C-alpha cells in the first residue's frame, strides 16, 4: 500500500515563496487522499499493489476496466505530488549538465522558462506543466488533472521522464495568488529545485 | 461582443453560505477573463460574434480546431457562469411542477440531492455538475472545466437543457472550504435559486 511520504522539509521552508498554509493542506489533505484513494482501488490487485507508484502508472492499459480511471486519477496523484515536494527547495542554481542541456534543446534558459510558462498559464483547468527528457531530448508539455507523461501519449498526451514539474491545480496557489496563476508561475523560478532536476537528468541523460 | 453581466444581488446576499470575497473575484476576475478571450476569439469571426453565448456553443463544430478549443473553455465559461450567477439566491422553495418532476424522476427530493452531491464530489479536477432535462426527464451530469450539456453529448460528454448547475472549481470554494469541496456542495443547497430553476424548467427552452 502507498503512503504519504514525509517531505524534504517543514511547511514553512518555501517562505516568502511558496505559503506554509497551503502546503500543509496541501500534503496531509490533497495529496493523502490520493493515497488513500490509491489504496483502495489497489484492495482486489496485490499484483499492481506491490509496484511502486510510478511504476504502477506506466501500466494503466492492463489494469481491469473498472479501475483505470480511479488509479490514473490517484495513484497519478500520488506519483506527481510525491515527485512534487522533492523538487522544491530555496537557494539552488541552474547549472553544469542540465543547464547546457536546456541551452541546447531550447536555444536558452530564457526560451525555456517563457515555453513553460506559457504551457502552466495556458492549462484550463487542473493540470500539471513538465519539463520532460523524450531520450536525448528535453521538452515542454502539459496534462490534464492529475495525469502524468509517465502514463504515456495514449492516455495523457504527453511522454517522456519527468525532470521537473509545476502543479497549476488551484489548490496549489488559490490562498495566496487566487486568480493569479502567473504570479504562482513567478513564484515558482525561485522554489524549483535544480538540483533534484539535476540529479533526475544525470540519472537519465 | 459579449459583456461581463452584472449580478442580481450584492457580493455579500449569499451568505454566510457562499463568501462575498470568492463572489468579488469569481465574477470581476474568473467570468471578466472569459469574455475577454471570448471577444478576443470571436474579433476576426464576424459571422459569429453576433450570436448570444448561449447558441454559439452549440455551434462549436463549425470552428477550427484553435478557435473551437479558445471558444469551447470561454464561450463556456461565459455561459456556464452567466446561469450560475441567476441559479443562485437565498430563501427560496423548491415547489410546484419542478419538485413534482424531480419526484417523479428521482424517487423524492432526497435521492435528487445524493445523486448531485455524489456527481458534484466525483467531478475529478474542474468542471460543474448539473441537473439537466433530456426530452421529458430529468438527470444528473457533470462536465469537465467550462464544458456545458449544451455543446452536446461527442463535446461536453453530456446533453440536455440545463435547469441549475454548481461549479466546482476549487476557485470558487477555496477561499473558504479550502479542500473540503463536500461542505461547499452542501452550502448550495442553502442559495440555489429554485425560482429561477422552475422557470428554466417552465420554459424548458
Ligand atoms: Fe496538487
Ligand atoms: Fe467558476
Ligand atoms: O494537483
Ligand atoms: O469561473
Ligand atoms: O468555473
Amino acid at each position: 500500500s502507498y503512503t504519504l511520504p514525509s517531505l524534504p522539509y517543514a511547511y514553512d521552508a518555501l517562505e516568502p515563496h511558496f505559503d506554509k498554509q497551503t502546503m500543509e493542506i496541501h500534503h496531509t489533505k490533497h495529496h493523502q487522499t490520493y493515497v488513500n484513494n490509491a489504496n483502495a482501488a489497489l484492495e482486489s490487485l496485490p499484483e499492481f499493489a506491490n509496484l511502486p507508484v510510478e511504476e504502477l502508472i506506466t501500466k494503466l492499459d492492463q489494469l481491469p476496466a473498472d479501475k483505470k480511471t480511479v488509479l490514473r486519477n490517484n495513484a497519478g496523484g500520488h506519483a506527481n505530488h510525491s515527485l512534487f515536494w522533492k523538487g522544491l527547495k530555496k537557494g539552488t542554481t541552474l547549472q553544469g549538465d542540465l543547464k547546457a542541456a536546456i541551452e541546447r534543446d531550447f536555444g536558452s534558459v530564457d526560451n525555456f522558462k517563457a515555453e513553460f510558462e506559457k504551457a502552466a498559464a495556458s492549462r484550463f483547468g487542473s493540470g500539471w506543466a513538465w519539463l520532460v527528457l523524450k531520450g536525448d531530448k528535453l521538452a515542454v508539455v502539459s496534462t490534464a488533472n492529475q495525469d502524468s507523461p509517465l502514463m504515456g501519449e495514449a492516455i495523457s498526451g504527453a511522454s517522456g521522464f519527468p525532470i521537473m514539474g509545476l502543479d497549476v491545480w488551484e489548490h496549489a496557489y488559490y490562498l495566496k495568488f487566487q486568480n493569479r496563476r502567473p504570479d504562482y508561475i513567478k513564484e515558482f523560478w525561485n522554489v524549483v529545485n535544480w538540483d533534484e532536476a539535476a540529479a533526475r537528468f544525470a540519472a537519465k541523460k
